[PDB]
C-alpha cells in the first residue's frame, strides 16, 4: 500500500492535510482528535462513583452561567496565503 | 491498493483534504474526529454509577443558561488564497 | 507501506500537516490530540470516589460565572505567508 | 515503512508539521498533546477520595468568576513569513 | 523504519516541527506535552485523601477571582522570518 498525499504543487497554495493509517468506563486503542480545539465546554454530572447518594440524602443543584463574555478569534485552524487579516472593532 | 489523493495542481488553490485507511460503556478500535471543534457543548446527567439514588432520596434539579454571550469567529477550519478577511463591527 | 506526505512545493506556501501511523476509569494505548488548545473549559462534578455521600448528607451547590472577559486572539493555529495581520480596536 | 514528510521546498514557506509513529483512575502508554496550550481552564470537583462525606456532613459551595480580564494574544502557535504583525489598541 | 522529516529547504523559511517515536491515581510511561505553555490555570478541589470529611464536618467555600489583569503577549510559540513585530498601545 502506497499513500500519495500531495506532490507537485507549484505556486501560491495554502493547504491543511492530515493522514493516519491503522491496520465502569473502559476504552482501548483509540484516538480522539488530531487537530482539536474547544471553547467553553462544560460537563456537570457524569461518571459518579459506585452507589452515589447511598442512603438518605437530599441536595440542591444550582448553576449560574450569566456573564458578559466576548470571544474575538480570527483565522483559527485556517491557513492563508497572500492575504490581509484584521479585526477592527 | 494505491491512494492517488492530489497531484499536479498548478496555481492559486486552497485545499482541505483528509484521508485515513483501515483494513457499562465499552468502546474499542475507533476514531471520533480527525478535525474536530465544538463551541459551548453541555451534558448534564449521563453515565451515573451502578444503582444511583440507592435508597430513599429526593433532589431538586435547576440549571440556568441565561447570559449575554458573543461568539465572533471568522474563517474557522477554512483556508483562503488571495483574499481579504475582516470583522468590522 | 510508504507515506508520501509532501514533496516538490515550489513557492509561497503555508501548510499545516500532521501524520501518525499505528499498526472505575481505565484507558490504555491512546492519544487525545496532537495539536490541542482549549479556552475556558470547566468540569464540575465527575468521577467522585466510591460511595459518595455515604450516609445522611445534604449540600448546597452554587457556581457563579458572571464577569466581563475579553478574548482577543488572532492567527491561532494558522500559518500565514505574505500577509498583514493586525488587531486594531 | 518509510515516512516521507517534507522535502524539496524552495522558497518563502511557513510550515507547521508534527509526526509521531507508534506500532480509581489508571492510564498507561498514552500521550495527551504534542503542542498544547490552554488559557483559563478550571476544574472544581473531580476525583475525590474513597467515601467522600463519610458521615453526616453538609457544605455550602460558592465560586465567583467575576472580574475584568483582557487576553491580548497574536500569532499563537502560527508561524509567519514575509509578514507584518502588530497589536495597536 | 526511516523518518524523513525535513531536507532541502532553500530560502526564507520559518518552521516548527516536533517528532517523537515510541514502539488512587497511577500513570505510567506517558508524556503530557513537548511544547507546553499555560496562562492562569486553576484547580480547586481534586484528589483529596482517603475519607475526606471523615466525621461531622461543615465548611464554607468562597473563592474570588475579581481583578484587573492584562496579558500582553505577541509571537508566542510562533517563529518569524523577514518580519516586523510590535505592540504599540
Amino acid at each position: 500500500l502506497m499513500v500519495k498525499v500531495l506532490d507537485a504543487v507549484r505556486g501560491s497554495s495554502a493547504i491543511n492535510v492530515a493522514v493516519h493509517v491503522f491496520r465502569l468506563t473502559t476504552e482501548e486503542e483509540f484516538v480522539e482528535g488530531i487537530y482539536k480545539v474547544e471553547i467553553d465546554t462544560k460537563s456537570y454530572w457524569k461518571a459518579l462513583g459506585i452507589s452515589p447518594f447511598h442512603e438518605h440524602a437530599e441536595v440542591v443543584f444550582t448553576a449560574n452561567d450569566s456573564g458578559p463574555r466576548r470571544y474575538t478569534i480570527a483565522a483559527l485552524l485556517s491557513p492563508y496565503s497572500y492575504s490581509t487579516t484584521a479585526v477592527v472593532t
